[PDB]
């Protein structure tokens, strides 16, 4: 039985091929347990108060009739759970639940050619060498977000290897083209 | 397509013209996205762990009669929803949503020439030249809390540029005079 | 109009007559806005992160028979609404709501004769001339906490001003003796 | 009346007999409280920030038809109530709730001979000396996990004394083979 992590803490985690592997390129939109999600990959500069946020960056009216040139709306990728506070040894696929309180609760494989936006990415976590208190950022726009695609895995196992030469790489899924708020829309006028 | 941020993170900000562009001169209070909201700006000295946090100073006495000198409430400003850590490139407008839970939810227009109170705001992220802990803070008495007022915007884009001339800077904007507990109670029986 | 804080940040207080003075003698239960409140005070050795914690400690039986000899309870005191997180110039006195969540639910100033167990509270806030990481603590036996009693002010003002002379001084006022679950339970048999 | 801390802070207690006491060797699965729950315990290199995290570490299909070869299930180990802020001064068992929202809901005495996972801990916690960032991890295989065992205490009291000799001794005891799902599934159609 290989374990990942032994008892006394050391990973069992053999990686291998400027900061590339840090975040993946794109970003994809599929099904993950029944549920649309917003979908990047997370690596290292190759978890001391590791921690990761994502906010939408757009420009939008608000009913007031106000233009807002950049407005930051908030992107849940785990502060309610605490799963924002990563575990970060091996590749990490971030996970964004699509729902009624998320930016993208209306965005459809459609709106999607329309809309202009920018999903910007923070993780913070104190380096491994000296606690060091560090952060890294990458940005996601419109045409940086995959819809139907979903990322190839990197690990497997006689070591517990990471491929990072599939760190980027996504591929197409059949996923539905309607918004999670068209698809509650549906269900209930098709049921 | 002008990005803000960088796929590896650096940001596309042109900022243009003592410490005075940190905080707005002067917090508003208007409706935003259907809600009346309590409104101040926030700059830089010019995020690692950025976070803001806003009390509410003020005397009072409880239903058992005692008076409190200087009594600290807490003002909703994104602690719920992971908000209130702030991604602090570009100025960024604070919104604290007034309800039912929040000290401002009886504050109406008329009231506000009557109470006396002092919002203060408190800024704390570690640097970006050393990563130390440094902390800002302000504060608005009930004379800097404009009714009906609402910020310029100061983001514009063939860079994206900030135009600090107008950080400070307000106008008035046609706005309910009710509190929003005095709006519930009308539209319950309005409705 | 005598602020508290200055627009730049700069608080106005005096402070006015060994770390004597950073947490209370006693803590008490008496109520304060309709609820029935286990209270005590903090000061400073006289806020970069000041966050405040309270834990119960004590011997307890679990339904299941097994003995522990020493069980940890979680003491709320503002973790679920940010007010844990201290703005910490003057004295403050530190609420804990006694509720069906809480392990002081059904004290009462009858059990509190009977009852054993102690209040550990842990403050840490990075320091003011350092940003260092400190961390103070104190405790309340049984014996100490005053049921029936409230602490005298601090604050007046032409400065603003704490007379420390005070910080440990509390007295007596007219508190029902029931703890707060026999309170919900007469009122639903005696409404 | 012996007291556990002191007015000042100063803990009294004395510690009895590489870092082996740092965890338990192994995690049980029992009753408690009325609840079944995931147990390890915790002690020290013998709490400024000091933080317990807990994940789930497998392999599993998603409904989607996907393999993870290695997926993170996070582990609620208190973050809902600041139960995972420890005081850490003597041995601690932490405690994970097995409900609906847990990784382990539907894991039984039965299933868990055919399950394979992996608990990850990881506390993070400034020490005491230079409040310096440290992290120590450890790992409970599905065969180190004990179900229907409990651990024996460690402390007692002139002195407050805890005995590592007993830091990693567990005992069976009855306990119900049943997984939490299958018990909430029986007394609905049992009752």
């Amino acid at each position: 039985i290989q374990r990942y992590v032994r008892k006394d803490g050391k990973c069992n985690v053999h990686h291998g091929n400027a900061e590339t592997l840090v975040f993946s390129t794109h970003a994809v939109i599929s099904m993950r347990d029944g549920k649309l999600c917003l979908m990047f990959r997370v690596g290292d500069l190759r978890i001391v108060e590791a921690s990761i946020r994502a906010k939408l960056i757009k420009s939008k009216q608000t009913s007031e009739g106000e233009f807002i040139p950049l407005n930051q709306t908030d992107i849940n990728v785990g502060y309610y759970t605490g799963d924002d506070r990563l575990f970060l040894v091996s590749p990490l696929i971030i996970s964004h639940e699509i729902n009624q309180q998320s930016p993208f609760w209306e965005i459809s494989k459609a709106q999607l050619p329309k809309e202009e936006l920018e999903i910007v990415v923070i993780l913070e976590g104190m380096v491994e060498a000296t606690g060091m208190t560090c952060q890294a950022r990458s940005s996601y726009i419109t045409s940086e977000i995959l819809w139907g695609y979903r990322f190839t895995p990197v690990l497997t196992l006689g070591f517990y290897e990471v491929d990072y030469n599939s760190f980027h790489e996504t591929y197409e899924t059949s996923t539905p083209s309607l918004s999670a708020k068209e698809l509650a829309e549906l269900a209930n006028r098709a049921e």
